[PDB]
RNA sequence: GUUUUCGGAACUGAGGCCAUGAUUAAGAGGGACGGCCGGGGGCAUUCGUAUUGCGCCGCUAGAGGUGAAAUUCUUGGACCGG
């Protein structure tokens, strides 16, 4: 659990990949090049319940685990990539997101990089849902 | 008997003369011609993420889904990332 790089030196970079959906939210916090994944916590492992697994507070404490998670190997400032669930379907980023990263903000993880990586498409195929939709 | 001037019909030649014979170009149409215009058509071609699937790589206990749940997938490594 030891960087090369020292503290007061600079900041040493990751990023978490912020997916949230509207019933559970996925904190991913990955390396650089995405290939070597660190930790990823959900939001539905952290509530006893399929109720509130997309809220706002299960996901205010899964930046309080993840950060703590990554104190230790020297990491301190991340990049953010948002990610809703897209595709045909929606893209508005979970609720529970805007709370993701004030968690950690307020946790202690410096921050880098905002941006979107949500899976918008040129052109999906036919959305699930009858022609009626969802009534 | 006959041919005629004589009256009719019929054919043809040289003609003469006519004020010698054709309204207009539809704020109707057709066709041309011109520069263009357009998600008109047909054939061919080229692209785009997404979805899904498969292989590898990562690290993992849940993931999906729901007003709420469960059916379902999941240490046989799903989900999530490359």
């Amino acid at each position: 659990s030891l960087g090369p790089q020292v503290a007061e030196g600079e900041n040493v970079f990751g990023v978490c990949h912020i997916f949230a959906s509207f019933n559970d939210t996925f904190v991913h916090v990955t390396d650089l090049s995405g290939k070597e994944t660190i930790c990823r916590v959900t939001g539905g492992m952290k509530v006893k319940a399929d109720r509130d697994e997309s809220s706002p507070y299960a996901a205010m404490l899964a930046a309080q685990d993840v950060a703590q998670r990554c104190k230790e190997l020297g990491i301190t400032a991340l990049h953010i990539k948002l990610r809703a669930t897209g595709g045909n379907r929606t893209k508005t980023p979970g609720p529970g997101a805007q709370s993701a990263l004030r968690a950690l903000a307020r946790s202690g993880m410096k921050i880098g990089r905002i941006e979107d990586v949500t899976p918008i498409p040129s052109d999906s195929t036919r959305r699930k849902g009858g022609r009626r939709g969802r009534r």
